[PDB]
């Protein structure tokens, strides 16, 4: 029912190659690790995965430590960004927790909402992985919100990004210092998304 939806979260993004046995215990040790737990134990129960679309869904033992678990939206896992949602069928009964209560250090969104500081990169060398994209835009400071887009076909980045940074007077700073570099074979483009949106 309801209650069992309320305790699903869709994680996308995941890394090829990794089983249940590995997607369990990275989820069970940060939650532990990181104080999101309600009670003695692992409060992750099942991980499904579907290799072909890299996304799994786990099911977890509380309501709250479901709903806590989406602050490890963007936590990454063997260099990807996991990308953290409630399930679509997903709907919260009168009294069950909707938003995290805590944040955790160091773990970026993935959410990018459209904004006057929310910046596209394009021209990324396919090959770089979401981490090694981070890595660059900090040049310029810590970020709020960042995805990298993915091919589903090939496993692999489609070569463009969206980010905005925590202190957002610097985001002109960062298209100055970025936007043209030479990387690779390729040059970036960083400019506002809102130039170039569909």
């Amino acid at each position: 029912q309801m209650t069992r939806q309320a305790r699903r979260l869709y994680v996308g993004n995941i890394p090829f190659g990794i089983t249940e046995e590995a997607m369990m215990d990275f989820f069970n040790a940060q939650m532990r690790l990181g104080g999101l737990t309600q009670a003695p134990g692992n409060p992750v129960l099942a991980v499904q995965i579907n290799q072909d679309k890299n996304f799994a869904f786990l099911e977890f033992r509380s309501v709250d430590e479901t709903t806590q678990a989406m602050a490890f939206d963007g936590i990454i896992f063997q260099g990807q960004s996991l990308k953290i949602r409630r399930p679509h069928d997903y709907q919260p009964l009168p009294g069950m927790s909707e938003n995290p209560s805590v944040y955790v250090p160091g773990v970026v969104s993935t959410v990018v909402p459209d904004s006057a500081h929310k910046l596209f990169i394009g021209g990324l060398p396919n090959y770089l992985n979401d981490d090694q994209v981070k890595e660059l835009l900090t040049s310029f400071g810590p970020l709020k919100a960042f995805n990298l887009v993915k091919d589903s076909a090939t496993g692999l980045s489609k070569g463009y990004a969206f980010c905005e940074y925590v202190d957002i007077n610097v985001t002109d700073q960062a298209i100055a210092g970025l936007n043209g570099m030479q990387l690779g074979d390729k040059k970036l483009l960083v400019q506002r998304a809102s130039v170039g949106a569909k």
